[PDB]
DNA sequence: TGTCCCTTCGCGTCTCT
DNA sequence: AGAGACGCGAAGGGACA
């Protein structure tokens, strides 16, 4: 594979080559996945036992295969599925899904090792869920995480206080034995000495990084409270949703946008906040000045763009496309700063830029219309999965493009639009309920949860059963999804 | 060059409503 | 009408073989 053998290339595209071959039928992306981090050894690995992963008692779709071979280690996480997937699910109960979750890690070998020798020990003694063990178990470092709630979940709760859950959330993300020791040791500073309460040291040690976090915002709080004036809440928040490498830049921007570009704290803040933010703050810094200037944008609509995970690839993408959008689609400022402000505004932004002509063209949409998609985070996937799903959802299933378009038009469009395809037949014709119901529940945030909540409910009439009628049920959903619905669920459970 | 672990950043989805 | 929470993943870095 190397420049180490040049016949070793060839077998190694050989091996690539019959990958795309009946068991697996993998495509380019696919492989490309593999290579970029299971290296050539996991690309060999998956050749190797293709029909053993497919059948077997392991059954595993290509996609599953592929997410655990697509990380440092791949090769040692399939042999290790190989060997411990059946007893993982028959012994301890979980599905497949959630072995492959494990194993989809880099060292997920030993995550995967981890979970079996210690699963049960975790639930018994310390009271926790499988899933929750699972949840702790599917990071990078798994075992290591796994080990340490095992070791320090009754200290946690017992000497300083926190649930099982938080505990669990800290432990839940790539170097939770980090995280978790790093509470143990600063809880109580950071609550004596800088007034924090438990729940925002939680918070902030609940993401990747929060030993990080945790350490920095001991360190630099006191400043960025005397010195800059800022509030400890404010500090948390820059703490908890942006990191370290936010509190740093914060602490050496915030005199330069407020007092060279007019920004006030409460934006730095909001810029800060996310992750990313030591991007968004410089690339603002950078950039305000031509936007303003260059572009005719307010401030305000800076920060708004910048106010997002990703706020620089949005910032950068804004003026890099805010030209050709304006002058050569027509679309306005207003309309492509609203496309920019969210979470992958950049996406959004450059797939209005290819789709917006196939759109109106290929199936008879407004402009109007496919701004009101863009404009939501998720836009890319939304786009694009109407794209795809309109020709059967009003051919096959009877909805008007008006209906489409209103369960496209919220975060997690894509889900939504996916699940109403799925979902419609069974509501209609096996339960009653009409297309209109079904389209109200899907055009919320939240949709798919919502609709996939209400088929369980119908099916498998549960508890909370009798006087929510399906009518009943269905204007429950619309009004606040799952959660209405499981909350009802939750309160018959001990009220009836 | 593979394996494990940790951190920063970016995209997408949902809750809470 | 978002804000801020939720989750997942790519990518890069070090340690150690």
């Amino acid at each position: 594979m190397q420049w180490s053998g040049a016949r070793a290339l060839e077998a190694l595209l050989t091996v690539a080559g019959e990958l795309r071959g009946p068991p697996l039928q993998l495509d380019t992306g696919q492989l490309l996945k593999i290579a970029k981090r299971g290296g050539v050894t996991a690309v060999e690995a998956v050749h190797a036992w293709r029909n053993a992963l497919t059948g077997a008692p392991l059954n595993l779709t290509p996609e599953q295969v592929v997410a655990i071979a697509s990380h440092d280690g791949g090769k040692q996480a399939l042999e290790t599925v190989q060997r411990l997937l059946p007893v993982l699910c028959q012994a301890h109960g979980l599905t497949p899904q959630q072995v492959v979750a494990i194993a989809s890690h880099d060292g997920g070998k030993q995550a995967l090792e981890t979970v079996q020798r210690l699963l049960p020990v975790l639930c018994q003694a310390h009271g926790l869920t499988p899933e929750q063990v699972v949840a702790i178990a599917s990071h990078d470092g798994g075992k290591q995480a796994l080990e340490t709630v095992q070791a320090l979940l009754p200290v946690l709760c017992q000497a300083h206080g926190l649930t099982p859950e938080q505990v669990v959330a800290i432990a839940s993300n790539g170097g939770g034995k980090q995280a978790l020791e790093t509470v143990q040791r600063l809880l109580p500073v950071l609550c004596q000495a800088h007034g924090l309460t438990p729940q925002q040291v939680v918070a902030i040690a609940s993401n990747g990084g929060g030993k990080q976090a945790l350490e920095t915002v001991q360190r630099l709080l006191p400043v960025l409270c005397q010195a800059h004036g800022l509030t400890p809440q404010q500090v948390v928040a820059i703490a908890s949703r942006g990191g370290k490498q936010a509190l740093e830049t914060v602490q050496r921007l915030l005199p330069v946008l407020c007092q060279a570009h007019g920004l006030t704290p409460q934006q730095v803040v909001a810029i800060a906040s996310n992750n990313g933010g030591k991007q968004a703050l410089e690339t603002v810094q950078r950039l305000l000045p031509v936007l303003c200037q260059a572009h005719g944008l307010t401030p305000q609509q800076v920060v708004a763009i910048a106010s997002h995970d990703g706020g620089k690839q949005a910032l950068e993408t804004v003026q890099r496309l805010l030209p050709v959008l304006c002058q050569a689609h027509g679309l306005t400022p207003q309309q492509v700063v609203a496309i920019a402000s969210n979470n992958g505004g950049k996406q959004a932004l450059e797939t209005v830029q290819r789709l917006l002509p196939v759109l109106c063209q290929a199936h008879g949409l407004t402009p109007e219309q496919v701004v009101a998609i863009a404009s939501n985070g998720g836009g890319k996937q939304a786009l694009e999965t109407v794209q795809r799903l309109l020709p059967v959802l009003c051919q096959a299933h009877g909805l008007t493009p008006e209906q489409v378009v209103a369960i496209a038009s919220h975060d997690g469009g894509k889900q939504a639009l996916e699940t109403v395809q799925r979902l419609l037949p069974v509501l209609c014709q096996a339960h009653g309920l009409t297309p209109q119901q079904v389209v109200a529940i899907a055009s919320n945030g939240g949709g798919r949860p919502a609709l996939e909540s209400i088929v369980a409910q119908l099916s498998r009439p549960d508890p909370a059963l009798a006087a929510l009628t399906n009518d009943h049920l269905v204007a429950l959903a619309c009004l606040g999804g799952r959660p209405a619905l499981d909350a009802v669920k939750k309160l018959e459970h001990h009220h009836h």
